């Protein structure tokens, strides 16, 4: 099972490469983070950073949730993240995806004790 915490990190954090490892790596983690079994999903974030860094975010700037609530959190720091956003192309089960490196200031909702990012609001 995942609680929301370890989901989040599934689907959200890549601490393994400094940024998109190439124009492919959507595409290969895509698939395997689990994020194309059913459906291919359209927009996914990674992040680029400790896992650390990112939970110290619930404790900075608080902002409304795009959706959620008011418990997320926007990023002093910029960080390193990949959009990965379907191609007009794609039809599952062949999800493909344009990889987008960028360097942003990162918003995630926060909750629990302790209190960790559970989802990938936006990016600003």
């Amino acid at each position: 099972k995942e609680t929301a915490a370890a989901k989040f990190e599934r689907q959200h954090m890549d601490s393994s490469t400094s940024a998109a490892s190439s124009s492919n790596y959507c595409n290969q983690m895509m698939k395997s983070r689990n994020l194309t079994k059913d459906r291919c999903k359209p927009v996914n974030t990674f992040v680029h950073e400790s896992l650390a860094d990112v939970q110290a975010v619930c404790s900075q700037k608080n902002v409304a949730c795009k959706x959620g609530q008011t418990n997320c959190y926007q990023s002093y720091s910029t960080m390193s993240i990949t959009d990965c956003r379907e191609t007009g192309s794609s039809k599952y089960p062949n999800c493909a995806y344009k990889t987008t490196q960028a360097n942003k200031h990162i918003i995630v909702a926060c909750e629990g004790n302790p209190y960790v990012p559970v989802h990938f609001d936006a990016s600003v």
